[PDB]
């Protein structure tokens, strides 16, 4: 039962080049299967996906986290608290089948890092040598967060995650990418206009829209916009708490500092668990479609 520790192994013989071919093959399908949620895009469910295969970590004990690519198994693949990112993992298919020397925590993380980027979010530095771990490895359902909570439990959670105030309010951020599925939340709605273009609308819709309490189809609580916005609960609470309140105004005031603290945060996020070798490669910062030229 005791802590392992999870050392970075660079896939035999691979160097940035590799990566980066990864890397243009999951934007140039970004950019085919353009219709996917009618046409927000596969970008928002590719970041979901990297989240969630990387917040079951447990800093106590050094299990879950990225690592192991573990979503993979059954258990975890069926957790209701993954429900929909089926069709990330589905996207990713045919991109393991051209690099199937990826592992499967190196392509999930990957596949985050490159929506966040291709979608014009910040750069995010990247590191390979996830190793997949044995089925037995899968952490068990329940260990990601509840939607239907307040300010204090979001605080406590995320403690976990080894994030603190301002880490947790820069990664919330990332609502403004996507939309919540009443089919696989309970929850229904965008949470901005840009659903596929990373900025700091999150916060800036937080604090001028006129937000409603209501209740959805699914007979759950959440917060509305006669603009056609939602947040959830937890969303909402990061302007109730007077800490998060602060820095959703920073965050709404600078996009060039939440490019930069969420930059730093989700780096970390997907990188929680892993202990990297002293002469492992410096971390990668892949260059976009666009810089390309592609
Ligand atoms: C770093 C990014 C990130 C973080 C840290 C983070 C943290 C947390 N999220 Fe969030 N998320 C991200 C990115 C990130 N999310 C994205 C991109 C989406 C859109 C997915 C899509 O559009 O398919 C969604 C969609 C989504 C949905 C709708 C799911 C659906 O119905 O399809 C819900 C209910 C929640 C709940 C929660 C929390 C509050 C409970 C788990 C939470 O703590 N999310």
């Amino acid at each position: 039962t005791t802590p392992l520790v999870h050392v970075a192994s660079v896939e035999k013989g691979r160097s940035y080049e590799d990566f980066q071919k990864v890397y243009n093959a999951i934007a140039l399908k970004l950019r085919e299967d353009d219709e996917y949620d009618n046409y927000i895009g596969y970008g928002p469910v590719l970041v979901r996906l990297a989240w969630h295969t990387s917040g079951t970590w447990d800093k106590h004990d050094n299990t879950g986290g990225s690592y192991g690519g573990t979503y993979r198994f059954k258990k975890e693949f069926n957790d209701p608290s993954n429900a929909g990112l089926q069709n990330g993992f589905k996207f990713l298919e045919p991109i393991h089948k051209e690099f199937p020397w990826i592992s499967s925590g190196d392509l999930f993380s990957l596949g985050g890092v490159t929506a966040v980027q291709e979608m014009q979010g910040p750069k995010i530095p990247w590191r390979c040598g996830r190793v997949d771990t044995p089925e037995d490895t899968t952490p068990d359902n329940g260990r990601l967060p509840d939607a239907d909570k307040d300010a204090d439990y979001v605080r406590t959670f995320f403690q976990r995650l080894n994030m603190n105030d301002r880490e947790v309010v820069a990664l919330m951020g990332a609502h403004a990418l996507g939309k919540t599925h009443l089919k696989n939340s309970g929850y229904e709605g965008p949470w901005g206009a840009a659903n596929n273009v990373f900025t700091n609308e999150f916060y800036l819709n937080l604090l001028n829209e006129d937000w409603k309490l209501e209740k959805n189809d699914a007979n759950n609580e959440q917060w509305d916009s006669k603009s056609g916005y939602m947040m959830l609960p937890t969303d909402y609470s990061l302007i109730q708490d007077p800490k998060y309140l602060s820095i959703v105004k920073e965050y709404a005031n600078d996009q060039d500092k939440f490019f930069k603290d969420f930059s730093k945060a989700f780096e970390k996020l997907l990188e929680n668990g892993i202990t990297f070798p002293k002469d492992a490669p410096s971390p990668f910062i892949f260059k976009t479609l666009e810089e390309q030229g592609l």
